[PDB]
């Protein structure tokens, strides 16, 4: 019936220079015998921390009760801490914070090396909320070989991210052309059309779920990504269903997505 | 328990000289007591006639149970007929099938003298499908006054239509200010910033259901609907589900479209 | 197990000098054996008309589904217009239109000689909203041997139906002394203080029930009320619930308004 | 499923010169994972103790049921004695026993230091019955900046409160500046009135629960509460269902109070 | 809501010479308004007639329970007599007994002359057990173009049913050329190598469902069918579940067939 | 009630000169009392290993509920692993790799020494998935005096095996005399036209249970097998359902493989 | 969910001289928390023992069961042995035998230094059958001050119980006098007339709960104890319902019987 939850653990990080936060859901049975399970990755919003989906996005609760029903499967859940210092997913612009070199070089593997975890891209997922959505979504577009399953939820567009890298950024040091190169990577539209033949592969072989509430202001940036998408033949799920930004919408999305990332864990 | 459906009455038009058919939904006790109903429009898509929303739409069976259950008050539901002679619900170029003038100034009267029909806008509502979408939404753009709530179901867009008015008419005999003054008219953009402030408000004050597969190769023009609609401040419910252009699709929604429109007949 | 309504059919009054609508709700079994009925008076508010119950009510499948579950004892339901010509439930201070006489004189004796009634006061009750709430108020406060059982819904106080009176008479035929004298008939406050020992007995006998919602502009109001009726010695039901000025909460509290006068009529 | 409830533990306390008893309702799975949790403080009423929530109120079955039906997320419920030694929640007159000083600088410090607390405002929540429903209410007047919701039941009013102090004190000792002092810390129209701006806005910025029965002798004070209120527009939720002053009252509000206050605790 | 059956009427044959049995399902409601419904032909086995699936099949109670649960769309279903006079859906070698002509020239047109009937290949199918599987699977490769969906329930192959149309003739009249060529037309092998384009494109956009089960002797030549179609490319829904050659397993598969058939009426 | 587990348990190995991988299930309560169970070995498909039945076919979740509704009875389920070194179930032809030998002279009496198991052929069965549909059923029909039950699923034929053991061997050290022979040995065929009358007894007395779906490309294969079976008096159960070559179809199978075996272990 | 049972504990009497068997059912959850509990002591009938509501009444599962639904509040019962020696659970004449003595001074006290338990009358209620009727309404009846509530099961009559308490005396040792003070203090009539106003209203604040089968010899026995109460003025609830002198009485009254003395516990 029960998982359990750890808020205080930390990751000794060289790179970012200090303990780094994570919250980890562990499924109910995951203290009995030895096999190893998949993992999602869930990222919370601005202004929230590692606490946000375990006190109100209630995934203790959440993640039990579709787990039980059958809904999903036995998965892993691991949750960041993207506030403490900067606030953001991704390296700054003046080389202080590399947040996003932290989280692949540093999170994941020890995420693998401490808990019992399936370690490969087929049993490896990323999800997010408003800022984590963001996060995520970039996420699978620098590094599509990590990921089999991405679910942008409420997300922020590539413009509004760029701007909280700026902002976060001492600009003083930074140079135009190095603006100019980042300013590329954070667009949805400029990646697709740069990428090789492989990459773009990957990103069509990643199975992608994106959902986003009607009444948010972000409705219109999700339109706009759905038929990005489209255009580049990447090809995804889209929902837009009663909601607004808040945390009703995403703890009803919450069993949505383990249900698509479990499918795609278990195959069908 | 169950309501009835006629299929082959007719309504003897003089703007285009002929018996035009329709179908129509009574609802259960629609025979007892001698009260009046409100009526729901519901317009078919190309290929299909005023059969389609009784045979593939299923809506004696829907609407029975809908209403049965009370997740709707009971309505009546009219169906036209538009596929013959002409494909289509808007006036065509050349002067020669005037349908638009036919469904307002002819059918709706012919509907309230004929059955017991609360006769006013408060308690007279549209949706179609496909083409009867981009019907239901031009009909109320141009005549805002008439209805109460709309519901575009997969609509096509105005591009879609005015090629299709274009391809039935005889354009030998129609001049260009013609053509670009009726392109001007089939275009949304183009009525909401040429509106009166009385018709723009009317516009706002509709209320507005606009629903959409993501699998549908509409699902663009439909997320560009959403993104214009907010541009000019029309406040409008939206959603993009699971589903493609077909009828498990449409059957779906119709039971949303009930509950829509019979909350605003009722007041909540 | 479905009753029926009769919206069209009028009463011929001498004190209006006209025919007065009214809507009717005959429970099931109306027309089978030979038995007589309680009955409910049951008031619109301000715009609305005879058919405001009936199609923002939804009296027929709210009645239909109280009575088939038991939760309620067969019973008619009568549906006064009181917006035609004047509106509002009382005498005008001018004298052209005694609407509280026809009601008692005309329309009660009426429904009683053309319906299987029992005329009976332990077998009539009077409910409304809004505007009809205090109309049921003080229709009983005036003549408290006339109803065994009365519920305002959301009602207005005596100082608002006092101020409507006098904005719909022709206040130049109007004395000051009469202005004063149907103000305090028209206050809560002096008909208990200034009731006979008869009067105020019968209107403790009465059982009140009284609702209305906490978000309503008119919840002081109610709330002045249950403190009055307390300072008087009046018992009642008293219910602030979760809700608003709207027919959501109307809808909600119509069988609970049915259960309340259904179980008075059957005794328990 | 089952949470637990430790009766028999007490707080040293400075001020009071005693050991402090209280109860407390630890939540399912408290021992498991090392997470925090958001605090609920619950007040008896007068002739109750520390017991009173626990053998009377039921608090352990009522919070193990909502918590697992998930109408609640899992939170800590505190249960202070305020019996012992005297009766009431506020410092008396005499200045030998300062329970109010005793709850805030000892209590609530004592709890966050021995439990796994979230001590933050916005995790901190108080409500209460009679005697504690006035406790509840003033504490959340004098220091809004301690609570994020507060839910009186059937509370009692700002002049019993001040009278039980009076009843309590030696008032030979007692100075005529002080009663009058005192006397206006204990009414809530003169707190409102002559609260500065920011006070005044943070008791704005309270999630308010009020609830009383209709049958209850307390009805009135909480009308005229509901009233004052609204008169200086601070929001709030007001319930007056059918009940008494009982215990069957109380026990049916628990799980509401619950529900109200974990939904601001995880947000919506 | 119950539909009804009529056994006793007959269709005056002139390819017969006689007055021919049907019995035909008539669905609810199919007396209250005007519209028209799809039919599916449904034949029996060998030894019994007309009344074979109403007696045995119990259509009534089973197309009944599927319509109103919404199983099924309504439809009309005809039980066409095969037993009176010679038994078998086919023309007999000698020219005297031309079946085959008698249920497309005479049968199919008179149920189209006398019930209400979309009468259109699109709402035509055809489904039958054991003789009448075969009867079903060679009318439909003998006129592709008059249905769009088949199901043969437990069919005996080809040779069975050639085999019956040569005992039941007299040889004197048969002529031997013609003779050969028949078998070839009665063994589907032979069919599907001499279909022209045309014939064998609509083949495939007929909709097949091919059901049979495995304790039945006939298991094997319907595995050998399924095998068959494959081999040409002939897209099909084949099962075999567990049963036998009974009224059990044909009861159980009627409301399979007619949920399948349904939704191909109605599309999807 | 929950069972358990373990995948990175081995076998030392012999005949194959390395420690080989399995995964068991233990059902629930087998840490209480003593006694033992029977065993299912389950067979997984090319490309997977014994973590496949584990990840992908949830025999966890799917074991456990069948157990605790009683749809099956407690038993122990063994998963080897035939992925490393090479791909496969049977002898290689350049006698370097005899996992045929391996599973029944070294994992069968491993099992059986290491849990506590009821060794006799009444309590073992076998199953597998494509490649290890194969697997069980080759194995049954070598040593059918091993198993009670063999449940194919989704079965590749003995030629497709066949062709593995010649792709996965080195051919330059075989001889013709001895690719002749084992292709004896891997044709269902074959092997019953030579059995003497003691194996052909015992393999009919085995209860063998094959499923495939029919939009697999493997259906021709198991309807050949159904044919070749019936032809030779072997009777068995044979299911054709709705269903293509993925985990859908087998996670679908389980219960009923589970169920099947059950009922065989536990008479009826 | 399962609490647990102690049938092998012993008191140590002083005035009984020996080891005295008692059972105890503790509920769910008493060994976690350190709260008390309230009790009630439930009496065997004649012929049984301490283990009499075990085994034959069930008292385990039905507790269980009557807390786990909350139809009742947690509470301890206490089964004491009156079987041993002597049977009868009052003083014997002879001065020899004082077993209602060694109740009060020896198994209450015994039982609230041992358990964790509410010790106070608000706490303590009593019940019984047939001979544990008249016990538990004799006890209530002597020590009105001990218990809160009372529920004697087909109880037996005072001159049956003081018929009991003779025939097990050595009657030579026993005067006249004391005979008469006895039977005048085992006679309820006589205890009502001479109890003084303090007794007498204790009585009357006790809360009976008095039951009895229609075809119990034992109906009119207690027939007339609802007459000699109700002439006293002693509130009580009386209930008659089918049944017998059986165990299936008891065990439908044990449920019923906890949820009345648990609702005085709580409070309502
Ligand atoms: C319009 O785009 C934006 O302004 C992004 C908001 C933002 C940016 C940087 C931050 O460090 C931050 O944290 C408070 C918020
Ligand atoms: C881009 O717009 C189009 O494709 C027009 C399709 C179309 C338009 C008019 C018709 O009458 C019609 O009938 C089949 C089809
Ligand atoms: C109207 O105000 C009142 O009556 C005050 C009642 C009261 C006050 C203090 C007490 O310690 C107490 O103990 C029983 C009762
Ligand atoms: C005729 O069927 C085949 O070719 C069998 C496919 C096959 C055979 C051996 C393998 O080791 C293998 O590894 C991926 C695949
Ligand atoms: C009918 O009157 C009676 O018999 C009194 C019952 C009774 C009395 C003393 C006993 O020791 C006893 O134990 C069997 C039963
Ligand atoms: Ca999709
Ligand atoms: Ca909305
Ligand atoms: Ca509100
Ligand atoms: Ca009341
Ligand atoms: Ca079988
Ligand atoms: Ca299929
Ligand atoms: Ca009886």
């Amino acid at each position: 019936q029960q998982g359990k939850v750890y808020e205080t653990r930390t990751v000794k990080s060289k790179i970012l220079g200090m303990e780094r936060s994570y919250s980890i859901y562990l499924p109910a049975g995951y203290d009995e015998g030895d096999g190893s399970y998949p993992v999602l990755y869930l990222l919370h919003g601005l202004g929230d921390n590692h606490t946000g989906w375990v006190q109100f996005g209630q995934v203790q609760y959440i993640a039990d009760k579709a787990i039980a029903e059958g809904k999903s499967a036995p998965m892993i859940i691991v949750m960041p801490d993207a506030d403490t210092v900067h606030k953001g997913y991704f390296n700054l612009l003046d080389g202080t914070y590399n947040y996003e070199d932290f989280f692949f070089q540093e999170l994941i593997p020890h995420i693998e090396k401490t808990y019992r975890v399936r370690a490969e891209s087929r049993y490896r997922a990323i999800s997010g909320l408003a800022m984590g959505g963001g996060g995520a979504l970039f996420y699978a577009l620098h590094y599509p070989e990590m990921f089999v399953a991405v679910a942008p939820l409420s997300a922020v567009g590539g413009a509004w991210t760029f701007d909280q890298m700026k902002n976060q950024s001492d600009l003083s040091k930074v140079s135009e052309e190095k603006k100019a190169e980042v300013l590329g990577q954070m667009d949805i539209q400029t990646i697709l059309e740069k990428s090789p033949k492989e990459k773009l592969d990957r990103i069509k072989w990643i199975r992608w779920y994106i959902s986003c509430g009607d009444d948010d202001f972000l409705s219109v940036t999700n339109c706009l990504l759905h038929n990005t998408l489209l255009q580049h033949q990447v090809g995804h799920e889209f929902r837009m269903k009663d909601g607004s930004h808040s945390w009703t919408y995403w703890r009803m999305e919450l069993p949505e997505v383990m249900r698509f990332v479990s499918r795609i864990f278990t195959q069908y």
